[PDB]
């Protein structure tokens, strides 16, 4: 594995995060745990694809170009921002829409974003 | 495995921070995953534990009251500011200073590190 990917246990539900990448295939409920590749599900990318606006002092990111389904079913479980050596995190949760906000001072920035139906996606200005 | 959680598999390496909890146990190279729970390791507190300093606009975090070392072997591997519904991430290699700056506008925060050596440490404000 390598760092920063992120992996799924298509069984348990289990997802997690690389930090560190090791050599070792990571394994959940009897089978391999799923790498969960960036703007690879069928999807609309309308809503899924996430939309970066520099702010001052950060980065505001929506997802997506059209605002994606925030319902307990179907929802923007967290969006992120990468930078060359940082990971920001914002979780989510149903009823709220899908946005966050980074505070962080760097020109070359990737938003990441998963949405619990059709998987993970990212964009970068 | 809960959100936030840190598991490391033993011999290969990986280390891997839980986005979404399940029930399913992670496994890497024949073992259970092992939890990297915080401050459990027998090691000086006054190089582990993060300091939080209160800054403008967020938190300087050090590692710690006593300056990590950022050697090859043996480093302060990420440092990450934890508040309400984020996790923010800061990734560092040998020859940097064991210290992160976030931008966050969080009153109650927990910040955290993890040592290639000495395992995962933990502070709140
Ligand atoms: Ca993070
Ligand atoms: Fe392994
Ligand atoms: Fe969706
Ligand atoms: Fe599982
Ligand atoms: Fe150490």
């Amino acid at each position: 594995p390598e760092r920063l990917q992120v992996y799924k246990c298509e069984v348990c539900g289990n997802i997690v995060e690389v930090l560190n990448g090791g050599i070792g295939e990571l394994v959940c409920c009897n089978q391999d745990m799923k790498l969960m590749s960036e703007n690879t599900v069928d999807a609309a990318k309308a809503k899924h694809v996430p939309v970066i606006e520099k702010i001052d002092g950060g980065y505001k990111v929506k997802v997506g170009a059209v605002a994606h389904p925030m319902e307990e079913k179907h929802y923007i479980q967290w969006i992120e921002l990468l930078a060359d050596d940082k990971c920001y995190t914002q979780f989510l949760k149903p009823g709220q829409a899908p946005e966050a906000v980074f505070l962080i001072e760097a020109a070359k920035v990737v938003a990441r974003e998963y949405c619990n139906i059709h998987g993970h996606w990212k964009a970068e200005n």
